[PDB]
């Protein structure tokens, strides 16, 4: 279970289409006149690429054979749970490369990423491997790394070079990582399976390492235009697909397979919705021999390199209805806005819907699908308002047959064919009319009729885990683009067996600049068909109707009844190209057996959602996408009939905001939600520790289910703003009609919201203890989120949220809002003249919670301790962020529980995930969209061990006098005395000033878990601090009050009751600081203090390695000699800090500076110091005055711990009883440590502990 891999970063030439340039393996030396050149050319081009390649051995002589199909893709690495991977990378390239694995565990020596991690330079070799050199890596695959019960037998992850994502990805450094549960060795029937990693990578050769612009290749495994070789699957079997998206900007890919459906998680999906670091395991099953096009389907034919062939080949060894429809393609005049709702117009509405100089406006002639009653087509079946434009609803359960008698009646040859059903032959015959490869592209003529037999089979239908019905569609296919654009579209449900089937919602941009009838419309509808323009980009874009069903800017109003439990069948077929993030106001539909709140839809995609109309009111169905919705895509919902109360006091207030100064400061006016204490919005409930991380985000508003939520919201701020969530449930008040729920807080006004929390606002029994929902202003959805109004609304479950904290407390919880603020769109944008004197790209910030560039504070988490992450993205389509917890994996839950390593955040979606932190240290949260990352979208978190409490040296004098500092001194009662247990005379700090403080500079950032506190006696009175508060700072003039564990304005700590006693307050969101400062607030007679500071370094390596705690068996301790006589035995074994009794320490058989004491940790350890002691014996005292230190990995090679030049000589031990620490400040690794005493007193005699932690 130690899997060894020998990757190397190799450069090669690549033209993308020519397979077998990968004969690197073999000097394929071309002779004639040659048409290449590792730069460009023309007759085929040839690009500089650096990819991952495998090797036979640890000496990189012979490269592996790589398959036809892998292309650029690195070697796939596989591991079961509990194995260990040990990769050796050898860089053989122009540029440097790292190896950063996703979805396994590693040790920071192995993380292959570099950032401000407080990491020894040895643990930073991994971070960048230079040309030549090597680096072994080692990955862990722990139990929390592996798949769940519901997961595939083997999770699809990846690994890449992580030195310059934009460069590294765009140049070919990306391979597959397969983390399977234990049983990567079961005899799969290796006729099916086959299994093919499917990199869906866009490469921007105009910004790979090699480049300067140039072009950007949408590829599959690095091949363009159907050229990928080798994708063969066996016939009546099934093939798995480990799918990895890649790209260094946004962009999504809607991936299809001509005759086929994908099964993922456990759902029948038609396309694969993928986008930068999306990871899937899809499986498909092959019933039809032949060759089928795998391809991305985005209208933008540029999206049109993602096209590869799959060949499938023989290998070796009650009663179902028949539904009948008479349907006609036939032309009509179509009105996009037949409902008098004009007035609203300082907003676009005019442009798309007016007549004159060069606008058709709103009445375009189109062709539709129209249902008739019989073969005569002289009479129409029942139309129905609300589904306008879209053809007749075509239902069909698994097993049924649909007879689509089709008659044309138009002015071009059309056609009708369903995407969804595999088995669609002609009726009666099984053979096609002419040289017709496929019924799909075969047209229907004059007014001919064709008779089709669509048969719905099982493999078309749902899958237990998805809904009773699933949403498809039909359309003419003689010319998909312009036919659909002319309006040939209609809905097709496909369902399961044992006010009926209800609303169909079609999100459709009809580009009337492509509709066959563009010309016909121009003649009839223009002032002078003379004014041609056609590419006058206003006229052109004036016929790009952003439609819902067939209506726009709110003409589709649709009535439901209060508590009508209604299904919604939802499609995105149009020009479109980008995903849609669809929402209903005030409402919450059920998606994957989970209540969500926005529903993201890729092009040519359809989903079923299901909701109960519990919110009386007028609502808008719509788009959430910024600048659609503006362009018409709206629609209306008109409903109408036919234990605690957790009160939060919240206001929208303005501030300045730099999203982070540090490292490189313009400041920006924003407006944000903050919590206040009183109705009298005057006590602003300042936050810290538990909420420092909130950033630009509103406060956590938390309810359980069935209690009530009450937000009093007061608008400060210049503009009017709103508190909306979509959990906000208005009651069946105000009759007379449906009413748009007011909302809208005018400045200074103070509106109040109250609503009970329904089981449907809360976790399914299969979700986590606590669900997250967003809330924001909605007076201008787009403009005033960018301004800054946004927050998390946790809805906890059952009896989970409790205490007097109103919070889980069982689990550490954080909220992360990823988005790219455009201060050009933020209201206060003109007030941000204040700069000095033409592109905006410095007015945009890629900011987690409003901090950019590892600047977001507040992320500290205990060692082993569940952590729940609410992840939100918002905004423009660009915001498809791909969030990674480096070195960690988490679990997402929707009806079942799946392990993941990168969550693919789509705007408007608010997922909740839980992880446990394996490894202590400082770790990174990225967005692996490389552009986003390098624009700052990153931060870090700290996981600490709760078991690394140690005295920071305050009593022990390790803290030198000069670091203690106060403010007044009484006299001779100096702060250099504040040292716990100090004795005599004057023996503490003391000040007669009321307002005072004492301050300790630890000299570097540290983790503090507590403070032990005394105070002395002066003759017969007792002096002590009975009540203090703690301030801390990171730089030294950035103090913040330790509002520890929220509690109130601040944490007031209880000091002492007397001289003697120690009071051991603890910091339970521990303090990360280097200056801590204690402010006496109540003292007896005099503020007076001896104190000790409990704490730890940042990486939690301060605890002993088990010398005193016999955890280092006497066999691991060994020395060069050891004096023994008859009554003595000063054997190494005994050289343990504080050991007592006879012969209690190590003594070399003779004293000389060549002797040494040695410790074999067995494993590699991170030694960060050495405490060291001497001994009293035979009432004659011996100890080691000076020493130096050697270290080793093998036990036969050695290096002395140099420092600042010339071999460190450590102080250590002036007496035979006092232990003395000696931190190693370029901290040692190695498994071997030797102590070399140089100068002593009477006799060399050593007792010690070693300080550090485990490594490797
Ligand atoms: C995979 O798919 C198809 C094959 O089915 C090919 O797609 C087209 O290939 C042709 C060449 O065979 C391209 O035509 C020429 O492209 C030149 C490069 O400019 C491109 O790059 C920029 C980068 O931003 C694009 O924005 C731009 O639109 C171009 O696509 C042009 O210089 C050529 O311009 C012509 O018109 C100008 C204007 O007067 C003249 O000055 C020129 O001399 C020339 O006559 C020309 O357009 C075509 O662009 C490709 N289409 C697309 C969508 O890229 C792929 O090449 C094929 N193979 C791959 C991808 O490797
Ligand atoms: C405000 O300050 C308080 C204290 O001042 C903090 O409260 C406790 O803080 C820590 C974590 O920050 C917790 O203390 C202990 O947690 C340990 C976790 O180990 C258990 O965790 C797993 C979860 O996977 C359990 O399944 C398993 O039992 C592990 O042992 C344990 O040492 C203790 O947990 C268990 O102890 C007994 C078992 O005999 C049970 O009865 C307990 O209910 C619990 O299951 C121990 O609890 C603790 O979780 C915090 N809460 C407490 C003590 O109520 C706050 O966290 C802090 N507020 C913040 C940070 O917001
Ligand atoms: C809000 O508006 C007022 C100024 O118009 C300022 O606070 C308010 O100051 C007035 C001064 O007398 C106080 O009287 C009250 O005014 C409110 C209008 O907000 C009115 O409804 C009451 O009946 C009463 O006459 C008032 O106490 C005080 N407002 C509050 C809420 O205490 C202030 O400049 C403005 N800004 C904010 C943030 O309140
Ligand atoms: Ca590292
Ligand atoms: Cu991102
Ligand atoms: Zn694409």
């Amino acid at each position: 279970a130690i899997r060894r891999y020998y990757l190397g970063a190799v450069e090669l030439s690549w033209d993308y289409r020519q397979s077998e340039l990968l004969r690197e393996l073999h000097v394929d030396t071309r002779f004639p006149a040659t048409a290449p050149g590792a730069l460009p050319l023309g007759p085929s081009v040839l690009y500089k690429k650096t990819v991952f390649v495998e090797f036979t051995d640890q000496l990189f002589s012979v490269a592996r054979p790589r398959p036809p199909w892998m292309g650029l893709l690195g070697p796939t690495i596989q591991a079961e749970v509990y194995d260990t991977v040990v990769v050796t990378l050898k860089n053989m390239a122009s540029h440097p490369v790292s190896l950063h694995a996703v979805g396994v565990s590693f040790w920071k020596s192995s993380e292959g990423a570099e950032y401000e991690d407080h990491t020894s330079q040895r643990e930073k070799e991994d971070d960048k491997v230079l040309p030549g050199k090597s680096q072994t890596y080692v990955w862990q695959v722990l139990k929390e790394n592996g798949p769940t019960a519901s997961d595939p037998p083997c999770l699809t992850y990846s690994y890449l070079s992580h030195v310059d994502l934009v460069k590294d990805l765009n140049s070919g450094l990306i391979g597959a990582l397969l983390v399977c549960r234990e049983g990567s060795l079961t005899r799969e029937r290796t006729q099916n399976l086959h299994e093919f990693v499917l990199l869906f990578a866009v490469f921007d050769e105009g910004k790979s390492w090699h480049s300067a612009a140039q072009p950007a290749m949408h590829t599959v495994n690095g091949y363009v235009n159907r050229s990928l070789p080798g994708l063969i699957g066996c016939h009546k079997k099934s093939v798995y697909w480990h799918v990895i998206g890649m790209g260094t900007s946004p962009e999504v890919h809607s991936i299809f397979l001509e005759g086929h459906t994908f099964l993922v998680r456990h759902h029948r999906q038609a396309s694969l919705e993928i986008s930068p670091l999306t990871f899937l395991t899809a499986q498909t099953f092959l019933m039809d021999l032949g060759q089928f096009l795998l391809f991305c389907h985005i209208s933008s034919h540029h999206h049109g390199g993602m096209e590869a062939h799959v060949r499938v080949e023989s290998c070796a060894e009650k009663h179902p209805k028949t539904w009948v429809h008479y349907i006609a393609a036939e032309e009509e005049d179509w009105d996009y806005a037949p409902l008098v709702l004009a007035p609203d117009d300082r907003s676009y509405k005019s442009q798309y819907l007016n007549n004159g100089p060069q606008r058709i406006g709103r009445k375009y002639k189109k062709v539709r699908f129209m249902a008739y009653t019989d073969e005569t087509f002289k009479t129409r079946e029942a139309i129905q308002h609300e589904s306008g434009i879209l053809g007749p609803l075509l239902y069909g359960e698994v097993g049924d047959t649909l007879l689509i008698i089709f008659k044309n009646q138009a002015s071009r040859p059309y056609n009708i064919y369903p995407h969804g059903i595999t088995d669609v032959r002609p009726l009666y015959s099984r053979r096609l009319p002419k040289g017709v490869k496929h019924l799909k592209d075969f047209p229907i003529l004059p007014g001919e009729i064709f008779k089709y037999k669509w048969t719905v089979t099982v493999e078309d239908g749902p899958t237990k885990s998805d809904p009773r019905c699933l949403t498809r569609y039909y359309s003419s296919f003689v010319n998909m683009e312009r036919d659909l654009a002319s309006g040939l579209i209609g809905p097709l449900l496909i369902c399961y067996k044992e006010s009926d089937k209800r609303n169909v919602i079609l999100f459709s941009v009809f580009d009337e600049n492509r509709s066959w009838y563009l010309t016909e419309n121009i003649q009839r509808f223009l002032p002078n068909p003379a004014g041609v323009q056609l590419e006058d980009p206003e006229f052109q874009a004036s016929n790009i109707m952003h439609s819902i069903n067939g209506y726009v800017f709110d003409s589709l109003q649709l009535s439901v009844c209060l508590h009508e439990v209604a299904y919604w069948y939802i499609l995105s077929i149009g020009a479109q190209t980008d995903f849609l993030s669809v929402f209903f106001s005030g409402y919450t539909f059920k998606h994957k057996m989970v209540y969500e709140d926005t529903l993201t839809l890729f092009p040519f995609s359809g989903e079923t959602v299901f909701m109960s109309m519990e919110n009386p009111g007028l609502w808008i169905l719509g788009c959430h996408n910024s600048d659609f919705r503006n362009r018409g895509m709206t629609a209306l919902l008109k409903v109408s009939s036919c234990k605690r109360t957790r009160h939060y006091f919240i206001a929208a207030v303005e501030q300045l905001w730099d999203y982070g100064m540090s490292e490189s400061v313009p400041r920006f006016k924003k407006v944000v939600f903050r919590e206040f204490a009183d109705g009298s919005f005057t006590q602003p409930s300042y936050r810290g520790e538990l909420n420092k991380h909130l950033g630009l985000l509103g406060p956590y508003i938390r309810a359980e289910v069935e209690d009530n939520i009450m937000v009093t919201f007061k608008n400060q701020a210049s503009r009017p703003y709103s508190f909306y969530s979509s959990l906000i449930s208005y009651p069946d008040d105000q009759e007379q009609g449906a009413e748009p729920r007011h909302n809208f807080v005018q400045p200074n006004e103070t509106r109040t919201y109250f609503w009970k929390v329904q089981h449907h606002m809360a976790p399914t029994e299969d979700e986590f203890d606590c669900k997250a929902w967003a809330y924001f202003s909605d007076v201008d959805l787009e403009k005033d989120v960018h301004s800054g109004l946004i927050g998390p609304l946790l809805i906890c479950r059952a009896n989970t949220l409790n205490a007097a904290h109103g919070r889980q407390v069982t689990v550490q919880e954080f909220a992360l809002f990823f988005t790219i603020f455009d201060e050009t769109k933020s209201w206060y944008f003109t007030e941000n003249v204040e700069r000095n004197c033409t592109l905006k790209e410095n007015y945009r910030f890629h900011a987690i919670n409003g901090y950019v560039m590892d600047t977001l504070p507040g992320l500290v988490m205990a060692q082993n301790q569940r952590i729940r992450w609410y992840l939100l993205s918002m905004g423009s389509n660009e915001n498809i962020h791909s969030i990674h917890f480096s070195g960690h994996v988490f679990s997402v839950r929707k009806k079942e529980e799946y392990k993941m390593a990168v969550y693919n955040l789509y705007p408007g979606v608010f997922e909740t995930v839980e992880m446990l932190p394996s490894k202590v240290g400082i770790w990174r949260i990225e967005c692996l969209i490389g552009e986003h990352l390098q624009a700052g979208m990153s931060t870090t978190f700290l996981v600490y061990s709760k078991k690394c409490q140690t005295p920071l040296g305050m009593a022990s004098g390790h803290i030198r006098d000069f670091q203690i500092t106060a403010s007044g001194q009484y006299g001779q009662w100096a702060p250099k005395l504040a040292r716990l247990h100090y004795s005599g005379s004057i023996n503490a700090w003391s000040t007669k000033e009321p307002f005072s403080w004492i301050k300790v500079d630890l000299l570097a950032p540290m983790i503090i878990h507590g403070i032990k506190t005394q105070g002395a006696r002066q003759k017969f009175s007792s002096l002590y601090i009975s009540q203090f508060i703690i301030m801390y700072s990171l730089d030294g003039k950035k103090w913040q009050t330790y509002r520890g564990n929220s509690t109130g304005t601040l944490m007031v700590f209880f000091g002492n009751v007397d001289s003697s006693g120690i009071k051991h307050n603890i910091f339970n969101p521990p303090i990360i600081a280097r200056y801590i400062r204690l402010h006496p607030t109540h003292y007896s007679i005099r503020s007076t203090l001896r104190m000790e500071l409990m704490g730890c370094d940042l990486n939690s390596c301060s605890m002993p390695l088990g010398m005193e705690s016999k955890a280092i068996s006497d066999a691991q301790i060994t020395a060069s000699s050891y004096f023994t006589n008859m009554f003595a035995t000063w054997s190494p074994s005994k050289a343990r800090l504080h050991l007592q009794g006879r012969s209690n320490a190590w003594r070399p058989q003779v004293n000389n500076p060549k002797e040494w004491l040695q410790v074999d940790f067995q494993k590699t350890m991170k030694v960060t110091g050495v405490t060291t002691q001497g001994v009293k014996s035979l009432l004659t005292s011996m100890y080691v005055k000076e020493f130096l230190i050697s270290s080793s990995q093998d036990g036969h090679q050695w290096t002395l711990f140099f420092q600042n030049g010339k071999v460190k000589v450590f102080q250590g031990n002036q007496d035979s009883f006092t232990p003395v620490v000696n931190s190693l400040d370029p901290p040692l690794l190695t498994r071997y440590l030797r102590i070399h005493p140089q100068s002593w007193v009477h006799q060399i005699a050593l007792r010690m502990e070693v300080l550090g932690c485990e490594a490797q």
